[PDB]
DNA sequence: AACCCGGAGAC
DNA sequence: CTCCGGGTTGT
């Protein structure tokens, strides 16, 4: 694994910015939000995960397209460590419709954005006692509880991309314009209960081929706009 | 299994 | 806010 000093960060930066927009190979191309990700990874020459460090080695890498309405930055996944697995959420609060890209296929889905300070309209919530005790809630029911470890995420380097070409589409091009360094990191403990930090879960099977459920892990996720909530120094790389 | 990489539109 | 995907890794 390369560990990237911040002055060889920032002058990859450049050099990326400075190659415009990069291709999907078609070997790559899988139909996949994701894909801007991969793309980045591979100007980094990021091979695999490592389970103990950021992609980067002090710091973990994320890329996003720039979009004018930006959905949350995905953090990283965490299965609960106590209680009612995701399966079994799953099971009772899972609900079944259409595939949003194939409506042919008939699917159970559990796409639910869950936070501190609200209950949602499926009656899901968050609060916290410690980072390591973060506990969902149905209505005053206890479900489960999550102990998270963020010492990947203590420093980020945040890319954005601009894109041309249909969205997901192998034709789909991304040019990486803008980079932050977030360091500084907060005690996530009352960014869960003001529901500023979110937990997605993002569970869905597709009935119509009859298999099994897909578990993408639970989403710890926050907004672009909230970022100098969770970090108190904010860089601007590129 | 349990993590990895990330999205959209309505009001 | 509700609602939404594509993968590989570890057993
Ligand atoms: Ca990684
Ligand atoms: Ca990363
Ligand atoms: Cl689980």
């Amino acid at each position: 694994m390369k560990i990237w000093s911040k002055e060889e960060v920032v002058n990859k930066l450049h050099e990326i910015k400075n190659k415009g927009y990069l291709s999907v190979p078609t070997d790559m191309f899988r139909t996949d939000d994701g894909v801007v990700g991969q793309i980045l990874e591979r100007q980094f020459g990021v091979q695999e995960n490592n389970i103990t460090l950021g992609d980067l080695g002090e710091f973990e890498l994320k890329g996003m397209r720039n979009r004018k309405a930006k959905s949350n930055l995905t953090l990283f996944h965490k299965k609960p460590v106590a209680g009612q697995t995701v399966i079994q959420i799953f099971n009772r609060f899972g609900y079944v419709k259409p595939s949003s890209r194939n409506p042919e296929v008939m699917k159970k889905k559990l796409f639910t954005t869950i936070k501190g300070g609200r209950l949602n309209n499926l009656g899901l919530t968050l609060n916290a006692k410690h980072a390591s005790e973060i506990n969902l809630y149905y209505q005053d029911e206890y479900l489960s509880t999550w102990d998270l470890n963020l010492s990947k995420i203590e420093k980020l380097v945040l890319v954005f991309a601009e894109t041309i070409g249909r969205a997901n589409s192998p034709e789909e091009q991304f040019h990486f314009t803008k980079a932050y360094m977030l360091t500084e990191i907060n005690d996530i403990t009352s960014l869960i209960n003001d529901g500023v930090l979110v937990m997605d879960l993002c569970i869905d099977q597709d009935l119509s081929k009859s298999k099994g459920p897909h578990d993408r892990g639970p989403h710890l996720r926050i907004p672009i706009s909230k970022l100098d909530k969770l970090y108190r120094n904010i860089e601007r790389l590129l």
